[PDB]
């Protein structure tokens, strides 16, 4: 009654056709979609061989956008490398703070990363870290606080935005520090954080982690082709790690999960802190997304300082190099 | 052996706990996630009551980003309206072309839309349409062609980009015309198209439609908060309409699916073209996404021109007004 009425074609067969076999489906799908039978064969064998929903999938499903683009319409990064370093420098440890901070600056200069994430930075004896400003642009998350985080980037790195999100469920002043910029024509996002500490704060830490991954997921959706780096001292236990978004990988895992570079906080090997029993964790991690698919991963800051016989920090630094 | 070793807490109960009932799950989920039992109750009743995957869902699932944001962290458009008009003006009909084009410009001036999509524009007798440049910024898809599409926007509309994608599976010069801009602080995307004509070209038309919806989906993902308008002469039969992306709606349907405004090409009522039997279709449609949720929908150009006794076009124009 209020249904559409189709245009008559005078020399067209005057009956619409009307079950079938599997090869009939192959052919039918091919004729209807104007695609070949080999492509038909791909779709229909991921469902019972239901022609009706095979059509809906070809036209409507998000998985087949490439196929639709091919049906309708029919890199510069080789030789490019970028290194990211992350280090909880334990500024809250007053013992040999100045000497340790000098060692930190020395180690940073030797490793020479393009991008450096720092956690537990304090105002006291910050001078040698501030000296890095000759080589880096320095962004402090929350200056005026007992302790905070920093992002240092090479002078070639153009910065557009610096945002700091304060976790409201944190009793430890923890934040998400976000730096948006670019290296040449390539857009880059940096997300540095120090998640809630200690096993008992698992609820806070796990909520924070998932929130951070939500932010990463938003950045990726809004910036195709961009490089995204998220990490820092995440204080994670392996079983705490929730689902990471599509296209995001753990740098240490993508480098081959080397046992020799696994633990970043290790009291068996680092005696800056001492318990009755040794403990060890992969607290410091780095995640990335973007048009670089290969990665090398090493630990740094593992040499005992000779003047005072301690390590720069109770953490090892992680150093990841991404390339294509 | 290469497993992590947890920090000892001297005054902590020295045994990890270890099946349970439904209220135990409620409590457990509440303690673990540091959320209440009422919120726990929501998740667990969308799965068997599997605590393990209830946790994974809370932390990892994309559906619960708002919940995570609330756990970690804890409009201007009222009074704003925008009208979009779309009209296949049938420039390929030489009969009374100049008079009909004058009527088109007259009708456009009376309706006074902010945004106008035109299809089947030809160079011949284009003068009255070009006269609209005093009121509109005019963008032609493919000038130099037998026929093409246009987008006209109010002078207040700032334009950043004009792109035209030529459908390679089209034997009728069909394109996707994309205008990116803004009205005030509000970003706006316009997608105008004339999909492959005739029932027989269903394969081409349906592929084009899904491709266009892919583009809409990309724009939405990359531009949260933006207004997106996609439509034109889509030549669609109801059964041809594939899945539209999330947050996208048909303007005529959202206006209440009025039978009095359904058909846009109706030979029972429009005699610019004559068959032995009447035909009628909702060929012209408008889809939108963005921060406006209400819509009014009317048909325009339904008056017979008095000097030559024909309608401006064999199509009715569609006119949608979006507001909050």
């Amino acid at each position: 009654e209020d249904s559409e009425v189709e245009i008559e074609i005078l020399d067209e067969p005057e009956q619409g056709k009307l079950s079938m076999s599997d090869e009939q489906k192959l052919h039918e799908f091919a004729i209807i979609t104007a695609t070949d039978e080999a492509f038909a064969q791909s779709i229909l064998q991921d469902v019972d061989w239901d022609l009706k929903k095979a059509l809906d999938v070809f036209y409507g499903s998000e998985a087949f956008a490439e196929a639709r683009s091919a049906a309708v319409m029919g890199e510069d990064l080789k030789g490019f490398e970028v290194s990211v370093m992350s280090w909880n420098i334990d500024g809250l440890d007053g013992r040999s703070l100045l000497t340790r901070m000098k060692a930190v600056a020395h180690i940073v200069k030797n490793v020479n990363p393009d991008i450096l994430f720092l956690q537990e930075v304090v105002d006291r004896d910050l001078a040698p870290i501030d000296k890095l400003q000759s080589l880096y642009k320095i962004y402090y998350s929350n200056k005026g606080c007992q302790y905070y985080t920093a992002i240092l980037v090479s002078k070639m790195f153009d910065v557009e935005k610096h945002d700091v999100i304060h976790f409201q469920n944190s009793g430890m002043y923890r934040t998400l520090q976000i730096l948006e910029g670019s290296i040449g024509g390539l857009k880059v996002f940096l997300l540095n954080t120090h998640l809630e500490s200690t096993r008992e704060h698992r609820p806070q830490r796990c909520a924070q982690f998932g929130f951070c991954m939500d932010k990463v997921r938003e950045i990726i959706a809004q910036n195709p082709g961009a490089l995204v780096f998220f990490g820092g001292d995440l204080n994670l236990r392996d079983e705490e790690v929730s689902r990471v978004p599509d296209g995001v990988k753990d740098a240490w895992e993508a480098a081959g999960s080397d046992n020799k570079t696994k633990f970043t906080w290790d009291t068996f090997k680092n005696d800056n802190k001492q318990g009755f029993h040794g403990a060890k964790m992969r607290f410091d991690r780095l995640y990335w997304s973007g048009p670089l698919d290969k990665v090398k991963f090493t630990l740094e800051g593992r040499q005992r300082i000779r003047s005072c016989l301690c390590f720069p920090s109770d953490h090892w630094a992680i150093n990841a190099t991404f390339f294509a």
